[PDB]
């Protein structure tokens, strides 16, 4: 492929500035499965020499379905940490369901599904609709500001608070922890320590479990979460369901600003297809990885036991063989077989319907209260090699 020597698709230096869209396109054309070498000390906490870059939608789906071969446990699924991270600090992440394999995963997912029934999620609708309307009304009243802080941040957090039934008075500290929980190497957040925050959040969760959806999770059925498993569950929600949905909202609104005919159409009909096009466009999770438990032949490439494969959802969601005009933002996109929520399989995002609800509610409220919003200046991108994040974005709400 035509790429610079030493190029690394997980390099946080790239994501601080841009998405490497041209480079992913080059792989899909010239080398759709490509060994991405990493030199010593430059592997984002991994010291195995590199990973297979997976750029095609059908390959990502194949990996995701074959969790019997492609493990989330052996190396976790986050493909990029600070270069100096201790191995122990990666391995401790195996205590969240996301980074477990069957049968352990199977048991926890079965229990935790009690929190994501369409009944549990559907019950949040009216409180989240109310919140979304008030958020959008207060942003409009401010006239201008940081869209991320004023519009994108709060509703995901309130969706988590509401699912868990957190008392109103505790939501401030919960949101504080939650916002320091996902690791990044951004200089704006160099003072944050996800370790301290995670200990404190687990402590708060376990006390909540002691004092008692939380009920359904900790009451025996005799399967239940232990108090510590409930703590780990709450940490996982903070990493899985916060900045993900937030970045879908920011990048969805960036796409509307860049595609005004789509925003006009959205404002009229609020179509059913919008939320998934927003998620495909935004691809909040750029990439998650797996580790081969045995040799496996994938589209003619001989993947070897113990090797990492990185599923670039950001490539796969723009796969020209699957999506007509993939670089066109189309809120009526159909079909839309995107992998923003992952490939179908054991680990497929359990919060996907909650995320869609959150997106629809906030975008309805934005259309209602700020139909003429326009950007003032450029989005500020997060320095992360796996999260596709916007830290700030100044906009004129009127
Ligand atoms: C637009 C927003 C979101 C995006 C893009 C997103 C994306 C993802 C992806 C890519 C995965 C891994 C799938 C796989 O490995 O096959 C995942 C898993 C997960 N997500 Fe989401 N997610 C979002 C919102 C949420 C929300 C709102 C919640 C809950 C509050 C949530 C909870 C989870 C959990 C608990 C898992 C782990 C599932 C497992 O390992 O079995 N996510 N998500
Ligand atoms: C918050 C965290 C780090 C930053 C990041 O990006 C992802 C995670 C999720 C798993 C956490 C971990 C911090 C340490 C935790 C709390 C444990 O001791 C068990 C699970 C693990």
């Amino acid at each position: 492929p035509n790429l610079p020597p030493g190029f690394d698709f997980t390099d946080p230096a790239i994501y601080a500035e841009r998405l490497p869209v041209a480079e992913f396109a080059e792989l899909r054309s010239a080398a759709p499965i490509w060994w991405n070498g990493q030199d010593p000390g430059k592997g984002g906490g991994f010291h195995d020499g590199g990973f297979w870059a997976i750029t095609k939608l059908n390959d990502v789906k194949e990996i995701s379905r074959h969790s019997d071969v492609f493990s989330s446990y052996e190396n976790g699924v986050i493909p990029r940490f600070k270069n100096d991270i201790a191995r122990e600090d990666i391995e401790v992440q195996r205590f969240v369901m996301l980074n477990m394999d069957a049968p352990h995963h199977t048991r926890l997912r079965k229990i935790i599904s009690r929190g994501f029934t369409p009944r549990a999620v559907g019950r949040l609708h009216d409180e989240l609709q109310e919140r979304a309307q008030k958020i959008a009304a207060e942003a409009a009243a401010a006239g201008s500001g940081d869209f991320v802080e004023q519009v994108s941040c709060e509703l995901p957090l309130q969706a988590i608070a509401g699912l868990l039934g957190v008392p109103q008075e505790d939501r401030g500290k919960l949101f504080h922890w939650s916002n320091e929980m996902t690791g990044n190497e951004d200089p704006e957040y160099a003072h944050i320590d996800p370790k301290a925050s995670s200990a404190e959040l687990i402590g708060y969760a376990m006390k909540m479990a002691e004092e008692k959806i939380v009920t359904q999770l900790i009451q025996a059925d005799g399967e239940k979460l232990s108090d510590d498993e409930f703590g780990f569950f709450v940490v996982m929600l903070a990493v899985a369901g916060n900045e993900t949905t937030r970045n879908s909202i920011t990048q969805g609104m960036m796409a509307f600003a860049e595609h005004p005919d789509q925003w006009e159409l959205y404002k009229k009909v609020r179509p059913e297809t919008a939320a998934d096009e927003i998620v495909r466009w935004a691809t909040p999770v750029t990439a998650f990885q797996r580790t081969a438990l045995r040799d496996y032949e994938l589209s003619g490439v001989q993947i070897k036991k113990g090797q990492r494969v990185v599923m670039f959802y950001r490539s796969a969601n723009f796969d020209e063989e699957v999506f007509q005009d993939p670089f066109t933002f189309n809120i009526l996109r159909n079909p839309n077989p995107h992998v923003g929520f992952g490939g179908t399989g054991a680990h497929y995002c359990i919060g996907a319907n909650l995320a869609r609800m959150t997106i629809n509610l906030i975008f309805n409220a934005v259309a209602d209260h700020m139909p003429d919003l326009k950007p003032i200046s450029a989005p500020e991108r997060l320095r992360s090699g796996w999260l596709n994040g916007i830290k700030h974005w100044q906009v004129d709400y009127t």
